[PDB]
């Protein structure tokens, strides 16, 4: 069928996308930099089997792919965001509509775009890529924290209204997953090289490693497949046990 | 000690003004009414224990009422927002835009605004009037539900680098609360009046009946007392039972 | 690999032994009804592709398994009870007993005999098949939701201590999947063929339908692939949107 | 009224007798000494204000207040048990018996003793003192972990069907609460002298200190004062804002 994958190049987007499209599906990709011809026909080169798309709104996009390759069957709306860490009283109130923009906002307009063909059709999937940070959360980080939590609430609540017209939802929360070359938000450099991060993930995770790119693909894939609608609403915690509590004095 | 109660006329507002004034506290009330000098003395008039101010903004009303009163010990952020239950295609993205300017940038401006003071003093109490639909969504009101959720895990996260300065932060859910003469968002007329909306609070809860503001207050107080501080980070469902789940046929 | 299903004619037993076995799977299967040849040999020869095994104790089933099929990869504990409904004061304590004796001692004399192999190779997956009840409690059912929700919590705990291993734990919480022939706990008759029932169903699920055998199956053989282990400690609420809160009077 | 504190020695009893005491309530206190009649009437005299009771069995017990005292209004089961930390393949099966017998089994049994007569004056509140490990496991801990969620899952349960008879049912999960000079489980010696232990606590929890007697009690004697109880079925976190989950390297 035809998916979405929204920032492709970032956080989930490329394990989403690669194995979506390896599950034989039609895989419009969207990302920033598909602003430039030079970015996009650089990815479409180098990705034969991904679509990618130039459009950057919501709106503008659920059309183009529904033109271009016939209607949206599934949407990963894979969101992304680049937060500063601090005190709630050394953030601007601007700071935060950055924060709920691009982490709720985005991702209803998106569903707010698709929703009513899938509802016409009585069938689609949608997938939200949120955040493990609302279950453990780490101080001074408030804003893109809370967010995440809207998304993952959003998830659930339209995985009610959608039931009816049997199209699931879901929301995956990752963290610690590798995300390679993408600063969103593990990169290679340094969570996998250099010796303190590569600790710490050891001591935060129950698996004791980062999450890989093929392990949400696969999730993607399998819920996106049709396999398991029964799950809908269900939010996936893809942070490999964590957190890991730090246990009384004396003990290994 | 001073309290400020936002949207007073409103939601948890009397509840929370009314108790934590029985207290002993100095409650200055916002309210936007207030921003009319014959709403705002009328309501000084029939509450003299209350005092209401016309400061509308959230940096604007911090900077009065520590003017006036010295300083803010307590903040409940009574936020409320009148949303529409509407499939998820027929809302407008504005219309999520709203819900979220109003139930989490609202509450995070205000803590944003008198979280140095308090940080500074090592003490003080903030309080979130949320929702409890998060909990048990129902469909079609996805805006204001995740809305709510943004605000509960805001107040969560928040708990966790405040409490360095021994700043306790809480979330109080709340659901089928009557609001008396107020619209939100259980009014008296029909809740407590028309058999169809009796029925309907009788077989959703599970004490069977809406839940008063003398528990709401009662709530709040308890909370800014410092009795129970080690709470910190809890979000309270005030909704007596709710959601009572429908039984297999045949049952009663 | 080597996979074990207990309670195979019942539950979740079928949708998990068939799609395990058709994923490549040796599946050798528990059932009390297995206590007798006439009864293991008939569901031997009717599932040639299933390895039906008499011992009936944890301790003995494990090492059977480990000595017919080398060793044991897979735990699906798919565990069940019969509980009545009724006020906490007209239980007898022993219905709570047998209730905690079966779904959550049961779960745990298994993976306390598996264990050991386990994480001496460093390999392996458990899974628990739980219930839904826990996320939307229906009146009068205190010993069995309770008994579940330790079940749950079991699961999780086990993903801590047992992902230094790298050994995934997950936990698959059903609500109204159609048992077929088997009265746990939603057998065709009268669930798909009564009514009142199908009714029933239609309003408390998103999907308005029953699970199928066929979605748990592929949950099952997905989680216990090694696609995606990240998901580790992972409750699943397999109950098709459940619960759908009843809405406000006016309302459709 | 009259009220109900078990173990009254050790975790919350204590902080919960006494303060249910100070707030004007009759308080018939159990723990296992009490068998003996030189530690009872060591107790009668040393705390004059409550009233020690030799029964044991939950049956027994109740009825002895009944009598006693008239009735019972409030019920606060105090839950202990001493687990050993272990992996799980090391851990007897009855090592789980034990757990859970003493952390669900007990509760249910009080309960199951003192319903009817709740019930039939529609009136009476019930507390569960369960722990907050369910809400941040530590690993090696299965058994007293998971049976502490299955009273937390039981208290919210019994909120559903107990409502309807205006009883109030809560469970107050802690951690890191002072227990004093009783090794269940945060004793003065070592928690509050010993540097390391001292550091531990100041390090997980986010008010950087343990929970006191007093805010155990304020809670339960507020619970059980009849003046929220739309609260019912609500699970407190008494944990001062625990687990706080370890940052990023070079993070303070
Ligand atoms: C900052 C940003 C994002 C994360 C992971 C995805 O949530 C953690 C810290
Ligand atoms: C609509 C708006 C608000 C509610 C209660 C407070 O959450 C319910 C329906
Ligand atoms: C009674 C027993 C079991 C259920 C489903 C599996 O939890 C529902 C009612
Ligand atoms: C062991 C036993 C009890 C605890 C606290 C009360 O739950 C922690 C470790
Ligand atoms: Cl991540
Ligand atoms: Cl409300
Ligand atoms: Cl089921
Ligand atoms: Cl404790």
């Amino acid at each position: 069928s035809t998916a979405i994958v929204t920032n492709v190049k970032h956080f989930g987007g490329m394990g989403s996308a690669l194995r979506l499209s390896e599950a034989g599906h039609t895989v419009a990709c969207h990302d920033e930099s598909f602003k430039q011809k030079d970015e996009l026909e650089a990815f479409a080169e180098t990705y034969p089997q991904l679509k990618p798309m130039s459009e950057q709104e919501p709106a503008e996009l659920i059309e183009a792919v529904t033109s271009a390759y016939g209607q949206v069957d599934v949407l990963v709306s894979n969101d992304i965001f680049a937060p500063e860490f601090q005190p709630i009283d050394k953030y601007a109130v601007e700071d935060y509509r950055g924060a709920v923009e691009a982490l709720q906002i985005r991702p209803f307009a998106l569903v707010n775009a698709v929703a009513s063909q899938m509802k016409k059709r009585k069938s689609g999937h949608i997938i939200f890529i949120t955040s493990a940070t609302p279950f453990g959360p780490w101080k001074e980080l408030s804003t893109y924290t809370s967010a995440r939590a809207g998304a993952c609430t959003l998830a659930n609540a339209l995985s009610k209204e959608l039931g009816e017209y049997n199209i699931p939802v879901f929301a995956i929360g990752p963290n610690y997953l590798h995300s390679e070359d993408s600063p969103y938000f593990y990169p290679t450099e340094p969570w996998k090289t250099n010796p303190e991060h590569v600790a710490h993930v050891k001591k935060v995770t129950a698996l004791q490693r980062l999450g890989t790119q093929k392990e949400l693909g696969e999730l993607v894939a399998f819920l996106a497949s049709g396999s398991c609608d029964y799950l809908t609403g269900q939010v996936f915690w893809l942070a490999g046990g964590f957190p890991m509590i730090e246990r009384w004095p004396g003990m290994p």
